[PDB]
């Protein structure tokens, strides 16, 4: 499925090139701009543990999820990954624990050393 495609075909968007965050663009967005650190970003998403049937989704807020990019308001992989998206883009991200919750996890919801998968839509972003 979608995680396997990211493993085989996903681009490594980490600075260290350690495959900690792999990306596939699933729908191309508009324009050339991608958000800067400090910008307020608005997304829809769904997220899964790799090994589990439990899903989280912004569609249940029925509302955009909002955060300021590069301000440690989300896991590292999202500061890295969302920064690469254009407005209207939908991407898949496969995320190793070092760029999420690490060996600690976030118990009981997130286990130790969990890989995560997300589908993310960048709705909009605005300068601070
Ligand atoms: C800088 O590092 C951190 C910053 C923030 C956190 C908290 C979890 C942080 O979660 C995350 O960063 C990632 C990426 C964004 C979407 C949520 N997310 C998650 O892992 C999800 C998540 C994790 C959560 O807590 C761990 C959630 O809160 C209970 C949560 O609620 C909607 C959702 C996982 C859920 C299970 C399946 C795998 C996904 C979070 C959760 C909810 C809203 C957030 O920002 C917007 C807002 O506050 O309105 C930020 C952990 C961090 O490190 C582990």
């Amino acid at each position: 499925g979608a995680p396997a495609t990211v493993t085989e075909q996903g681009e490594d968007i980490t600075s260290k090139k350690d495959r900690g965050v792999l990306k596939i663009v699933k729908r191309v967005g508009n324009g050339e701009e991608t958000p800067l650190i400090g910008d307020k970003v608005y997304v829809h998403y769904k997220g899964a543990l790799s090994n589990g049937k439990k899903e989280d989704s912004s569609h249940d807020r029925n509302e955009p999820f909002v955060f300021s990019l590069g301000k440690g308001q989300v896991i590292k992989a999202w500061d890295i990954g969302v920064a690469t998206l254009k407005k209207g883009e939908i991407a898949h991200l496969l995320i190793k624990p070092e760029y999420a919750y690490g060996s600690a996890g976030s118990l009981p919801k997130i286990p130790s050393n969990a890989t995560l998968f997300f589908e993310i839509e960048l709705l909009d972003f605005k300068g601070e």
